[PDB]
This record gives C-alpha cells, sequence and structure tokens, in this order.
C-alpha cells in the first residue's frame, strides 16, 4: 500500500523534489523537530523524579540569638557561623506514584513521536494537493487556450462574411464578445497557475524565487491493486494520550496514600567559620520521613476529579479519533468509487458535443445553420471539456486523499 | 420558542434518532461530560483553600551534631531520634482572599456548566445542519433525475425524426451531449448524497455502517407564530468567566495585605526511638503567624496589573459574545425576511419557464419551432427548478439558524 | 507608502468613521488593550526577581518542647513565645540567570507591543475588507436592478407584439422567465447587502442599529506610485520571541551552576509575650548561602533540552513568518499586474456583448431577428458586466491586499 516515499510512485520528478526540499530544511519540518526534541527534554525531566538527588550547601551567617527565647546558655552578641555540606533526598514511591509519572510521560513521548510522524505526512501531502491543484489548473489553461484559438478563427470566419454580405454585425459582435470572455477566462487561470506557484514555494520553505523554476505537472496515476487504520498516527498519538491520562489517575489515587522519602546530610558546621574544619564538627544525618495526609477539605478529592475527567477526555478524544479516521476512509471509497462513472458520462458529454459542433460549423461553412448553433455547441464544448479535466484531477486528488487517509506508509 | 428537544418539531424519527442518538453516547458528547467534570473537580480542589488540613508527620532519623556549632552541650557521636506528630494548618482569610478565590473557581464552573449546554446545542444543530443538507441533495436528485428522464424523452423523439429526415444529426447530438451531462450531474449528486451520510453517521460518532441504514429525509416545516439572549449560554459563560475575572483582581490586591495563618501539631519527639512514647516526650504546638509583604520589587504589582488586564480582557470578551449573537440574530431575521419574497420570484420563474418548454416542445411536435428553442427552455427550467429547491431547503435552514441564535431551549 | 490611517486615502468619509469608532472602542479593541497591558504586567513580575524582597513576619506560639529529644535544659510544660522580625532576600544572580529572564520577558513585551499594532491591522482590515464586499454588492446590484428594468421592457414589448400576432406564446414566456429570474438575483443580492451592513456593525462593536445608517460607499481608487517587510508586526513579534526563547536557554544552561543568595533579619524573639521586647530578646542574622545541584538525575539536561526545543521552534516560526510574509507579498504583486488585462478583457466582452444586444434588439424591433437572439445577447451581456464589476472591486480589494501584505504604516 502507500510507500514511505509514498508521492515517488507519480513519477514527477519536480513532485519529488518539492517534497524532498520541504523535508531537508523547512520551518514545518523544523518546527515539527522542535516539538519532537521538547517531549524528549519533559520526559527526561519526568524520569528524574525516580532518581535520587545530590547537592552541594554551604552558608556562612554573622547571627546574633536571642537571649531568652529558645537556648538557655546562648552566645552573647554577634557571632559567625559557617557550614558545608553536601545533601541528598530520595523519595521511596511506595505506592507506584512516581513509576506513574514517568509512564505517562513516556507515553506522551510516544504520542509525541506519532505526531512528528503526521508533521511529516501533514507537510508532504499539502504539497502534493497543492500540486494537484498546479496540474488542473495547467490541463484548465490548455483546454481553454485551444477553445480560444477556436473563438479567434470563428471571428475571423463571421467577419470574413459579414464582410461578404453573408453574415450579420450581431452574430460578428457576439463571437468577438465570446473570444474577450474566453481570453479573460484564460487570464485568469494564468494568474492562478501563479498563485499556486507561490504556495507551493511557501508550502517548502521557500520566498516567491523558487516558483519561478516551477513548471507543468507531469503526474503518472496508476490504479492501486477498521483493519486498515494502523498507520494513522493520530489514532496512536490519542491511544497513548489516553495512557497518559489513566496512569496520571493513578497518581491522583496514590496521594491518598502515605509518601515516604529519605534524607540525608554530611559535611561541617561550625560556631566560627576559622574552626568550621575543626576535628568534632562535622555533621551528618540520615533517615525516613512519611506523611499520610488525613484531610485536605477538597484538594485530593477534587485532584483526583479532575484527572478522572482528563481520562474521560481522552478516552472521547481516541474515539473521536477513530469515528474521524473511519469516516475519512469512508468517504475515499464513496469517492474513488463513484469516479469512473461521473467520468464516463462526462466523456460522452464532450464527445457528443464535439460533434454537436463539428456539424453545426460543416453547415455554417455552408449555409444551413446559424451562428447561434454554432456559439451554443462551442460554449456546451467548452463546458464539459473543463468539467472533464476537473474530473480527471480528481482521480489524483482522491488517491492522494486515500493516502491522507490510510496515515501514509512512514515504516 | 425552541424547545428542550427542538428538533422534534419536524416531525421527523429519523432526526429524531440522530440527535438522540449522538446526545446518548458519542465521542462528542463525552468530551462536553469530561470537561463539565473537570471544572467540578477544579472548583472541589479551590474550595479546599477555605478548609483546614491536616497530616501525620513521622521520621526516624541517626545524626551526629556538630560539637561546636549551635548547641553548648551536643551529644556525642550517631544517634537516633524519632518523631511522630499530627500537624494541622489553616490560613484565617481576613481579607477575603481566599474566599474570592473560591468565588473564582464556582463562577468557572457555573460558565463550565452553560458550556456544556453549549455543547449540546452543537452537537445537535451540527446534525441537524448536516440533515439539513442531506434534504436539499435528495430534493436535487429528485429534481435532476426528472429532468434526465426528459433529456432521454428528448432524444429518442430527435432520433425517430432525425431518423425520418426531419431532423439534423447535430441536433441529436447536442440532446445526446446534454442528456450525458445531466446524467454526470446526477451521478455527483448521488455522490454527495453518500458523503453526507458518511458525515452524518460520523456527527453521530458512529462508523460508516451507521451511514447505510440513513433515508430520504421528511421533514416537516411549521411557521413558528436584545430581550431574546437569554438563553445563549456562550453569554452566560462570558459574564461568569468576566465575574471570575473580577474576583481574581480581588485576589491580587489582597495579597499586598497581611496573611495571617494558624499552624499546630501534637505529638511524640525522643532521642532513642525506643523513648519515643515515654512521659515527658510529647511535644506540641499552636499559634497564629502574620506575614506582611513590605517591597516585592515588582511581584504584587505586576501581578495586580496582569489581573486588572485579565478583567479587562474578559469583560471584552463578554461584549464581543453580545455583539456576535446580535449579529447572529439580525441576519436569521434578515434572511428570514427575505426568503418569501426570493421563493416567490424563483416559483415564477420556474413556472414560465415550464410554460416556455411545454409551448417549444408541442411546437417542435409539429414542426414550427427548432430544437434550440427546446434546449434553451429545458435548461431555463432545470436551472430555475434547483434554484427553486435549494431556496425551500434554505427556510428549514433558516429553522435551524435561528434556534441556534437563540441558543436553543435547555430549560 | 501605506499612511498610520491609510483607509483615509478612499475618501469615503463612512468608511473613515467606522474605522474610527472600531478604534476608539469595540470588543476587539479593547481584548488586545488588554493583552497588551497583561505582558506589561508580566514584565513586571518578571523585573522583581532582579529586586530584594522585604517582608515583615509575626508569630505567637504556645509550645511544649519534649524533654528528651534536641534540648538537655528544656522548659518544662506549654509556654508562650513571640517574635517579630523583619526579613529580607536577594539572590546574587552571578552567572546571569535572572537578567536572562528579564530579557526573556522584556523581549515578550516587545512581542506583544507589536501584537497590538498588529491587531490595530487586524481589525482596520477586517472592516476595509467587509466594506469592499458591501461596495461590490452595492455594483451587483446596481448592475441587475438595471438589466432588470430592462428584461421588464422586453416582456412588455413581446407581449404586445404576441397581443398582435407577431410573436408566439413560448417567447413571452421564457421572457417572463428571464424576468423573474434576474428579480429573483436582485433580492438575493439585497439580502446580502443587508448581511454585509449587519456583519459591518459587528465588526465595529455595536449592535444592529448601527447597521441601518450604513449606506452606498463612495471609494476613490488612486493608484500608488524583503526589504519590504519592515512594518510586518508579526515578523517584529516573531523575532522578539526567538529572543526571549534564546535567553530561556541561557537559563536553563545557568541552572547548572551555584545559585548564591542573601538573607537577613531583624527583630525580637523570647520565650514570654510579654519579653517580646525586652533588652537581649533581640535576634538577627545575615548572609550568604550557595546551592550547587550536583545531580538531578536528568532534571537539569531535561529542562535544557526543553529549553533548546522552544529555542528551535520559536527560529522556525519566525522562519516561517517570514516566508507566509514573502507568500503574500509575492501574491498581491502577482494578483496586481494580473488585474489590468483581465479588466481590459472582460471590458471588451462587456462592449461586444452591448454591441449584440443592442444589434439583436434592433432587428428584433423590425422582424428580422428572433427572440432568441435578443435573449442570448442580454444574458452574455449581464454576465459580463457582472464579472467586470466583481474585477474593478478587485482592485479596490488588491489594494487592501497590498496594505495588509506591507502590515499598514503604523508609526
Ligand atoms: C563527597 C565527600 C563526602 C565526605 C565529606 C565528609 C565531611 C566530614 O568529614 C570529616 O570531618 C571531620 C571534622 O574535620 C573530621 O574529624 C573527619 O575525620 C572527617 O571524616
Ligand atoms: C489524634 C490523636 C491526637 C493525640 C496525640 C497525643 C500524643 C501525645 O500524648 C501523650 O504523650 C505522652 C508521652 O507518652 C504522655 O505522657 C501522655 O499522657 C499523652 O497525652
Ligand atoms: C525597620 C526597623 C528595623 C529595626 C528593628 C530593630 C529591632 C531590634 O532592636 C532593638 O532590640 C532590643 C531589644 O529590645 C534593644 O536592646 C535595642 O536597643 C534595639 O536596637
Ligand atoms: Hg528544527
Ligand atoms: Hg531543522
Ligand atoms: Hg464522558
Ligand atoms: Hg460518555
Ligand atoms: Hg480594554
Ligand atoms: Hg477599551
Amino acid at each position: 500500500w502507500p510507500s514511505a516515499n509514498w508521492w515517488q510512485r507519480y513519477q514527477d520528478a519536480q513532485l519529488n523534489h518539492l517534497i524532498e526540499e520541504a523535508l531537508q530544511h523547512s520551518p514545518s519540518l523544523c518546527m515539527a523537530m522542535a516539538r519532537l526534541k521538547g517531549a524528549q527534554g519533559f520526559a527526561r525531566q519526568a524520569g528524574a523524579i525516580r532518581s535520587f538527588d545530590l547537592g552541594l550547601a554551604a552558608s556562612a551567617t554573622e547571627s546574633k540569638v536571642s537571649e531568652r527565647y529558645q537556648s538557655a546558655t546562648p552566645p552573647d552578641g554577634w557571632n559567625d557561623y559557617g557550614t558545608l555540606t553536601l545533601n541528598f533526598q530520595y523519595d521511596f514511591d511506595f505506592w507506584g506514584k512516581n513509576r506513574a509519572a514517568v509512564v505517562a510521560a513516556t507515553s506522551e513521548l510516544a504520542a509525541a513521536e506519532a505526531e512528528s510522524v503526521a508533521a511529516r505526512l501533514m507537510i508532504s501531502t499539502s504539497i502534493a494537493n497543492a500540486y494537484a491543484e498546479l496540474a488542473r489548473l495547467y490541463a484548465n489553461q490548455e483546454t481553454v487556450h485551444a477553445a480560444l484559438q477556436v473563438r479567434n478563427k470563428t471571428v475571423e470566419l463571421l467577419e470574413k462574411r459579414y464582410a461578404n454580405g453573408l453574415e450579420t454585425l450581431g452574430s460578428v459582435s457576439q463571437a468577438k464578445a465570446v473570444a474577450a470572455s474566453v481570453e479573460a477566462e484564460l487570464l485568469g487561470i494564468q494568474e492562478s497557475i501563479q498563485l499556486q506557484k507561490n504556495a507551493l514555494a511557501a508550502l517548502v520553505g521557500q520566498g516567491p524565487d523558487r516558483a519561478a523554476s516551477i513548471e507543468e505537472p507531469h503526474i503518472t496515476l496508476t490504479s492501486r491493486y477498521v483493519g486498515l487504520l494502523g498507520h494513522r498516527a493520530d489514532i496512536t498519538a490519542a491511544r497513548w494520550r489516553a495512557e497518559a491520562a489513566a496512569q496520571q489517575v493513578g497518581i491522583a489515587q496514590a496521594q491518598f496514600y502515605p509518601d515516604v522519602t529519605l534524607s540525608a546530610f554530611i559535611g561541617y558546621q561550625a560556631f566560627g567559620l576559622d574552626h568550621l574544619f575543626d576535628s568534632g564538627n562535622d555533621a551528618g544525618a540520615i533517615g525516613p520521613a512519611i506523611y499520610l495526609p488525613l484531610f485536605t477539605g477538597g484538594r485530593l478529592e477534587g485532584q483526583l476529579t479532575s484527572a478522572e475527567a482528563r481520562y474521560q477526555e481522552a478516552v472521547a478524544q481516541y474515539n473521536g479519533t477513530l469515528v474521524q479516521a473511519l469516516h475519512e476512509i469512508a468517504d475515499v471509497v464513496t469517492s474513488s468509487q463513484a469516479l469512473q462513472a461521473r467520468i464516463n458520462k462526462t466523456e460522452q458529454a464532450v464527445q457528443q458535443a464535439e460533434q454537436a459542433l463539428h456539424i453545426a460549423t460543416n453547415r455554417y461553412q455552408g449555409g444551413l445553420a446559424t451562428y447561434l448553433d454554432v456559439l451554443v455547441a462551442e460554449e456546451s464544448l467548452l463546458n464539459n471539456q473543463r468539467a472533464l479535466v476537473n474530473l480527471q484531477s480528481r482521480a489524483f486528488s482522491l488517491d492522494l486523499a486515500l493516502i491522507h487517509a490510510l496515515g501514509g506508509g512512514f515504516e
């Protein structure tokens, strides 16, 4: 199914180059890279909760103690003190709170990894879809330009006839109005082409000088040959975020249980900075502490409610993502299955209108039909030719819609 | 005005069932439920600030004191100590800071309650609007299919005539081009119908198998029979959020004032863990503390500026919501008042075009008018019939727009 | 180039008044003001990190000390204690962490200042663009109303003719269908005009009574006469945010280095509240402390990774903004350069169609051409006249697009 570099299947080295440029260096690329690195840093920070912490502390203080407060034998006046210690703290994690925190953070990272794939897909498909439109525009340009050549040929026939007393000025004027209108349409298409090149340049992270070297597409379209949702990075990301939320419910539950910590220090403390290192002025301690909240008035309880709510939200978000992915795939299937008959009937309208015009103009070049018959046929032909070109372009768009709906093929 | 289950007024048990399904269980539903529960948990957490807090603390420590630091008679060497205490803390709230915090949180909850109603409205109206489009599509299907039957009948008349030397091949070819084009339009409509069923399935939280049982709508539209803004949950929510912001200004102001707290503990402390419970090794304390910031270099001041700014923003947000609600209601009124005359003139175009076609085809079936007169009339008729069906559908859309603009009728 | 009050160049005091109203008082205005004040408050709060902090603390405690814990000569029973102190804290900032924090906050403020300019631009251009559409609608109203007068004149000619046996009922019916359709189009345009007035009222922060005094625009369009990006407030804001992020990388780096603080207090502490102020019960201290983290298990490291990621994101965001601004300017140039030829060819279609109609109707008023020739010409004329009016309106839209792309002229 969809390749990793799936755009290569269209055999357009243009398209290949545009996507390749965007995926090597472009702002959308860099932002996606950055957002993944962010999640990596966040995961790293979270994992620290399961380590011990070590720090060095030192102080020098000039202090005067109250004479009648907490010491029966306080030193007199202002004296200097110093300390210099190595300090240690470790949280025991008896209920798994901190482990759950790390699982939540790593689940977020897994979601971030999936989102980086989704970002690659969003870049490549945004370019391919813009390219599809460029191709559609160039097709409409060819169709309208060819019609213009004909409209001009009709004016000049009708003018030669009018000159020889074989046609009216009304017909001539109408034909000139038709030709001017078709040319106006062509100019609009040509503007759109250039606008679309500008957009492609921006999509690949470049200024508008990149647009100057964009040429007519040459796309080769080949027919291809619930279980279909496993390459959807959005579903994967939402899965992992629902896992992270579940873990956060666990954290909130574990906050009701005793927290057991271990602290320690070792170093020197002295009355007199010049005595900091004297024999006997070492100090140290180690021991566990436990804290058990007994009544918080709603803090622990409310936090648990909020964590449950976030889990429920995340599950609903996952469900929504599944529903939306199935909708997207269902639509691609619907439209893909409808396309051939649409094209078929529109081809038939083109061909019958082309016959109509051929007969109308033969008859005109021989004085049996009016100019009006020609105008009506010309208009019907052009309208159907444009409809056809747009449906042919739709085949490419639908192939791209399938690739998007399947989530690409990054692997 | 708008009922609680307002969609029932259209007398389409289909529509009723789709909305009912979505409101019983669907991802959009669940996310809305979850976001309300979240606000409930947040409110619960906030209310804790006005309670006292109670906790149990215990520790066992092996400690060596410096010989010449803070004790004139320090114990020698490394000794074991233990503590086990019940701890209590209460913030007095003399300036109402904490009360304002709870008012802010409960105001947010009231806003969240209003937003849950808005979410129900967004679900039901999104479904009804998608349904409106489904109905419009089925109407265009009937209109275009009926026209197709006629186009085919015209081909086969013109072919019988051409066969008998009474018509040209040009006419025949044009008529076939017209019929193929009308059929191509029909196929496009039929695709849209299926796409719209897919969308309805997704809107009610279901996979695309739900779409398979969606049938043609049968909507019954009945005419109905600043003060009109009280069912707007968005205005209510913004109201309450502006209240919450106002309270937060109060909090920021109160941070300049003295904070008075009460702390207490009771328990046991001992040199020697085996002596933890000995007579005389109980320890306890109670008392108030007061802290008054005297200079913070911009922390309190900046926090007040930020809180005032948030209030101003929230008031502007409320004002914007009022303006937008009035715009929405004004537009519904504008369009509702315009609709009948639009329909009237478009009905007149339909009927006159239908007469034109009838005369053109009678005249054709008797050799007085061209095929061209028939083509022009057929085209004019179909264009006007589609315009009419779209305006008739607009009546339903406008009724739904009114319900949305009034904020529904949940009560 | 673009003035500060650039809309004045269109010489429409209407437009001037609408924009002026919105910029004096409107919800969008107020929200923008509020968001700037917020950033000001945040900057103020951040700057506090470089000041010292002063506070007053007092306590009164009833306390019972354990007999055999930490004092060899503990007081007996429950006794009262009091304290009353002035407390001082100052962070030294040897590595520039706190300075970087303030630079980051002031850079955010500079970005907020730029965004307030962008908000002014978004307000004025949203109004001008809505006004452009209002003008376009009024032009289409004039064009369609004038065509309607003609369509009605054609019905009544064809009816007088049909009455005298000189025309068919088919022609009459077709002409009536055409007129009804043109009137239906007019009614739709008139609805749109009123909807557009409603939108303008909302855009200037007013209820729908403001819409009642909005009249036909009278815009005067005058031709004007990478380096072009310096008035883009979005680029400026993104610049400053990338600076703020860079500083935050510095903060994260500086967190690995020793933190040196200074603390002090002075006051009174006493056993016996009635002795709080007794000679010798003063207490005080001053001194520096240093903390150096030695191992944090990923906290410092992960924070640095996250800060680098945010910098990278912000740089990419800046780059994206540059690319998007260049795209916007490139499009304005593309479309501006295309416009004249589009208008020219469309003017030619109008004029030739107008000749066609004139000849068709002269010939009709003299029995040489059919009604059909008239219908075809009338339709072609109207279609081209509307296309022209829309292209003329486009000239105004493009001028506004240029002003937007250049970022206005606030100075
Ligand atoms: C990473 C280094 C950790 C060890 C720090 C040990 C600090 C205290 O250590 C010391 O202090 C005394 C007072 O001078 C001496 O009497 C000692 O012999 C000595 O062990
Ligand atoms: C919720 C329980 C709160 C009460 C805890 C009281 C702890 C201290 O209580 C005690 O400690 C002493 C030392 O053993 C005794 O001499 C006592 O008679 C006793 O009151
Ligand atoms: C802003 C005011 C700062 C100064 C506070 C000084 C508090 C301690 O000050 C004092 O305490 C004693 C005990 O009564 C006396 O013996 C003193 O003479 C006196 O200096
Ligand atoms: Hg990057
Ligand atoms: Hg990069
Ligand atoms: Hg739920
Ligand atoms: Hg649910
Ligand atoms: Hg404001
Ligand atoms: Hg304001």
